[PDB]
């Protein structure tokens, strides 16, 4: 997982996180998938280097959207589009 797929996986996320309308149907259902499938160290590390790459560009980022993007739909995810996780232990 050279982080190839989970981008476009948590990309529908981002347009909630840019403080828009959003996500997306494909948000939950998209990152659900990838978590769930994501059941060894290395699918949780990798999807963390594609958000933290992408995030690490996004000037006015916002923390409340892309905190509220799991606990609305319930996907519940161990990193999102911030720099306040480490994807080490989750």
């Amino acid at each position: 997982i050279d982080c190839g797929h989970v981008d476009s996986l948590v990309r529908p996320c981002l347009s909630y996180v840019q403080g828009g309308p959003g996500p997306s149907g494909q948000c939950c259902d998209g990152v659900k998938n990838l978590h769930n499938q994501a059941r060894s160290q290395s699918d949780r590390q990798s999807a963390c280097n594609c958000l933290k790459g992408i995030a690490r560009g996004i000037h006015n980022l916002n923390e409340d959207n892309a905190r509220s993007i799991p606990p609305k739909c319930g996907v519940n995810l161990p990193y999102t589009i911030s720099l306040n996780i480490d994807c080490s232990r989750v």
